[PDB]
């Protein structure tokens, strides 16, 4: 139960290092959804991000991976969550 709260991502978007090397720009494009976008990963590799959402209706985190190449973007339900985290997997 660490992270940004979801309520300060927007549909301008931030970015995160999510491990060494590893960049994203997150948006919220409504209020059900994040928006993730890979931006950069050691040797335009595929990523290999876990993503924690907790908090709000969550009584407990929920995790997802994500393994996509730069340009690709990944959309994912926050579940009522109120905080998210970027971490290596």
């Amino acid at each position: 139960t660490s992270g940004i709260l979801l309520a300060s991502i927007t549909g301008a978007g931030s970015a995160f290092q999510a491990y060494a090397g590893c960049y994203l720009t997150a948006f919220r494009n409504d209020p059900r959804t994040l928006t993730l976008r890979m931006d950069k990963t050691r040797g335009e590799r595929i990523s290999n991000v876990l993503v924690i959402l907790s908090g709000g209706a969550l009584s407990h985190a929920v995790e997802e991976v994500v393994q996509i190449a730069p340009g690709a973007v990944r959309n994912l339900a926050t579940l009522g969550a109120s905080t998210v985290q970027f971490l290596h997997n």
